[PDB]
């Protein structure tokens, strides 16, 4: 059987790998960009390679092994470090300078954490159909007994840190049942490790690809003609007998099946035309799920003016404006002496920020930093990097988020195949949507459904 | 039977009137503040009385008569004017100076309207169980085929004026099924009339109350001992046989039933302790519904610097920060020669602003106005009025909003009594949650439910 796989990010490469393993080697992987890896991609910033996209292996040291971990930490030995968030309470800055008292902050953190745990108990009891789901916010109101969730500067940045910084959308839009607790942490462990290696977290993808695609002996570049880069799929025609795939440069290919791995945001943008049009139930499922945006703004300074040392890696800015330049990370271990800082924003702020100049964003950030470190001579950043994932047509966002309103059956419709057209990607992982490991596993899972149809003639889905 | 009614807002007075009409006159109305009317309430600003709460009769000129209209327009003849939003396209201000091209804006408005109309068609096909409901934002993504809803500044402000200015929360939190289309307008008509009368919109409540409570013949003031002001209820104890209600000043009262009319926000706050605790089904329904906040910030200036004239009443500021001081109104008709402007904010901005001083807010607004009118010499406002409804423990918000996730059945549980404890208020209105007419009809419906149970044993 010939199979065309659209996209060579983690899930596509992973799916193709599994097909190869089942003996399906008549493959053609069509990648839009000039490289593989997709949302795992590094870039040179001020002389160092930093990650524009995925940066952590999340879910480590628990009851089961996250499949990505051994590759990162053993097979490839990518340089990495465990993130420690235990000292946040000593690092929350006031809108107007200096940090809050540690004991005061630790108490708000403990309250927030208690509400969430009460939320995990409620969640376990909700009907599996998702019909009784509610937003994380409704659960917070219930447990704090207030007509609102966190609303003062400190509680709000603590809330953002706890939720938006992981999901990239506010608790009020997010499904309680599908995110509290989160299987990634429950199954694989509570720790996370930040990859900081010149080769990039994407090395994991190049490694998998190399297990089955041909590579150059001296350069080690993949040279297999089954992988074709710079091929943007613009149309997929499918019928009872097979499928035809057309790219922007006018190439046309045929196969028995096609596996689509493009992000949920690409699917929501109509970059790819399906003929016939996808069924209404499928379309509705595609539009109801959320494609979030998480913007890693890197900044480079001529000298350092922030604290370094124990518990200093992560710090928060308690703005009275929720989510305004709130979560900071300093790189004393990852990029020593580079004088770089990383502030993360998401959702509304990301969209605003992608739409204006980097210079304007840099000036907003400098006012924040000067308010946070009033006693220092804070020098203007000499370089800034604002990743624009929502604006990139091959991504249209950074990762999916399960909103309140999408139920279990609707989520399955999102993953379901349509005739000979199969879907894969992080947004198709039932328990790990959003993550690199969810992309990896979704590729194997989709490939298997295809293998059953193709090899065992078991073609019915659910 | 003796019935205690907690709160003298529209629904409380309305319920008590309906009960009195069924002959249940042994009533005791306990109100926390020193006056009746609740969310319908005026105040003096710049030597004129303006509305801090409700200000429009909404849904007029349609197939059914909005019960409040005749009272406002005929019975009391409160001074009022129909709002015309037809010229908004001529009045959308760029973040940094002047208005956008009118044709460009009119097309953006049309596109937004069209998407909402498709949303109305879709909403009609969803199942009554709510299993296929979605947020209004989800409907916008689906109808426009994009991974996001309105996102440029102009599109966002149009989006804000079309939804947040009515509901006080963003489309992404709002139930499509239960807000588009909205019964208020579908049933009563598309027009809305702004009340600008010195007696205040609250006069409607005073009129209803005087139909059954005693008033002084000279003054006209209510003097009936069945109404007691300054009574903050803090505890309601109930048993299969009756109830006891305790107030902050330490009074204690007994009755056969209690009708609670305090806002959903107050109920989500714990100001009132129930003993025993309300059942879980009740508690969950209470916390799942939303109590929104809509802040009317009034400003007075030494002289006018904004346009006046045809189509000038309403104007928008298209900030790149969604919802930042975005919806403006000027009162050339309402308060001629007063030099007052009104800017409205909601939700996140409302909670941030209630927490800062008036001066800080004034300063923020002066920067926006200066950006809006670069050609003028914009004087600083001499006075500002920032209503703090969310911070006020007797309201904790301005009006309910229906969030995605809650279905009709769970909404109905809000209305459900618990033993002898009955509930009323805008958040219990079957199809008009959030409005004055909804608070009004809710008091009547709640009272009839209690009448049938108490008087005919049909519960
Ligand atoms: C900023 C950011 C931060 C994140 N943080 C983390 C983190 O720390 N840890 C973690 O576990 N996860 C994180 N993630 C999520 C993680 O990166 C993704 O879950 C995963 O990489 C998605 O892989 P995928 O194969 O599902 O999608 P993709 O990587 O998007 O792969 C799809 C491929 O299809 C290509 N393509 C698109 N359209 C077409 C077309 N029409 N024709 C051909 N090719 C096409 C795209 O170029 C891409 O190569 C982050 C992602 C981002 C962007
Ligand atoms: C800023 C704002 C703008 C609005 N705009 C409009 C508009 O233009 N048009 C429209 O139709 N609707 C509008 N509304 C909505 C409308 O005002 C309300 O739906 C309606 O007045 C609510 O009446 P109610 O009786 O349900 O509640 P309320 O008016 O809240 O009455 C409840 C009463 O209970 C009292 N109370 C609270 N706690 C206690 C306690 N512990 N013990 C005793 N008494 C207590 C309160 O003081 C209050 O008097 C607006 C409201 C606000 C606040
Ligand atoms: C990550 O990988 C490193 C690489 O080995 C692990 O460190 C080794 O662990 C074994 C287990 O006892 C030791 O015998 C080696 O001495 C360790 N090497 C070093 C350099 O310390 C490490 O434990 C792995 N981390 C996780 C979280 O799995
Ligand atoms: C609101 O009330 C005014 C008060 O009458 C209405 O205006 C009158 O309507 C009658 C009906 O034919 C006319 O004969 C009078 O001449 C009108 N008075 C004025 C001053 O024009 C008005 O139409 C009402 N508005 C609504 C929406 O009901
Ligand atoms: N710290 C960044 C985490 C990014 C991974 C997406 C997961 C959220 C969706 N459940
Ligand atoms: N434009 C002001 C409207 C206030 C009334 C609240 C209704 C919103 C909930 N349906």
């Amino acid at each position: 059987p010939r199979v065309i796989v659209v996209g060579a990010g983690m899930s596509g490469i992973s799916a193709a790998k599994r097909l190869s393993e089942a003996g399906i080697t008549d493959l053609l992987i069509l990648e839009a960009t000039d490289h593989i890896g997709g949302r795992m991609h590094k870039t040179n910033f001020a002389g160092i390679n930093v990650e524009l996209g995925a940066n952590w292996v999340e879910g480590v040291n628990g009851g089961k092994m996250n499949p990505i971990w051994p590759i990162v930490n053993s097979t490839l030995k990518l340089r990495n470090f465990r993130s420690d968030f235990d000292y946040l309470a000593q690092n929350v800055y006031k809108e107007d300078g200096g940090v809050y008292d540690e004991d005061y902050v630790q108490k708000r953190i403990e309250l927030a954490d208690s509400v969430e745990e009460m939320g995990e108990k409620l969640s376990a009891t909700l009907h599996a159909s998702g019909r009784d789901d509610m937003s994380i916010l409704a659960m917070q109101r219930l447990n704090e007994h207030q007509p609102n969730g966190p609303a003062t500067p400190v509680d709000m940045v603590v809330d953002y840190y706890k939720f938006d910084y992981e999901f990239a959308e506010p608790p009020r839009v997010t499904s309680l049942q599908n995110t509290v607790p989160l299987a990634t942490f429950s199954d694989f462990g509570d720790d996370v490790y930040f990859v900081a290696d010149q080769r990039g977290y994407e090395a994991v993808v190049y490694y998998l690809a190399g297990q089955y695609l041909k590579t150059d002996d001296k350069s080690g570049k993949i040279v297999d003609p089954r992988l074709q880069l710079n091929k943007v799929v613009r149309e997929i025609k499918y019928s009872p007998g097979g499928v035809t795939v057309k790219t922007e440069d006018n190439s046309v290919y045929s196969a028995d099946y096609v596996m689509v791995s493009a992000s949920l945001g690409v699917l929501q943008s109509d970059l790819i035309q399906f003929k016939p049009k996808l069924p209404t139930w499928k379309v509705r499922a595609i539009y109801q799920f959320d494609m979030a945006v998480y913007t890693k703004i890197f900044l480079k300074f001529p000298r350092k003016f922030w604290p370094e040392g124990k518990g200093r890696e992560f710090f928060l800015y308690a703005s009275s404006r929720r989510g305004y330049y709130g979560v900071w990370q300093e790189f004393e271990k990852q990029y020593p002496d580079a004088n770089v800082l990383l502030v993360t924003v998401t959702d509304e702020e990301s969209r605003r920020i992608e739409q204006q100049s980097d210079e304007q964003t840099k000036a907003e950030i400098m006012q924040v930093l000067r308010k946070m470190f009033p006693g220092k001579d804070v020098p203007d950043a000499t370089d800034i990097l604002v990743p624009r994932w929502w604006s990139d047509r091959f991504y249209k966002g950074t990762f999916s988020n399960w909103p309140v309103g999408v139920n279990r059956y609707e989520y399955d419709q999102l993953r379901a195949p349509v005739g000979r057209v199969y879907f894969t990607g992080e947004h198709t992982s039932e328990h790990y949507n959003g993550y690199v490991h969810g992309a990896y596993l979704s590729g194997i899972d989709s490939a298997e459904i295809l293998i059953n149809c193709a090899q065992k003639k078991m073609c019915k889905y659910h």
